[PDB]
């Protein structure tokens, strides 16, 4: 599913995500525009061998489970095909986890280099949210 950008937001604010640790939703639906154009079935193989799943980009070697990637942790317990649903909840909860990991969006780092320090609140600017 490709969303809408204030669908997402929609989607991301009934979840709870508006101001989750911090982060306004504008940052979390800058983030998915860069990492995912907003395409839940967005797949990208990283350097390392693993590989990133779904709106946010959720990555195998720590966070779910693909079956091919050396050194896996699955902390968020969840198969990264799950990521990949046109149901977003997977995504959230586990983005959830990440955000808390210390570093909090920095874990995104299409955000540090192109969300972080830019006016976010304009990517959701027009939702009625
Ligand atoms: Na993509
Ligand atoms: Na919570």
């Amino acid at each position: 599913k490709v969303f809408g950008r204030c669908e997402l937001a929609a989607a991301m604010k009934r979840h709870g995500l508006d101001n989750y640790r911090g982060y306004s939703l504008g940052n979390w639906v800058c983030a998915a525009k860069f990492e995912s154009n907003f395409n839940t079935q967005a797949t990208n193989r990283n350097t390392d061998g693993s590989t990133d799943y779904g709106i946010l980009q959720i990555n195998s070697r720590w966070w779910c489970n693909d079956g091919r990637t050396p050194g896996s942790r699955n902390l968020c317990n969840i198969p990264c095909s799950a990521l990949l649903s046109s149901d977003i909840t997977a995504s959230v909860n586990c983005a959830k986890k990440i955000v808390s990991d210390g570093n909090g969006m920095n874990a995104w780092v299409a955000w540090r280099n192109r969300c972080k320090g830019t006016d976010v609140q304009a990517w959701i600017r027009g939702c009625r949210l």
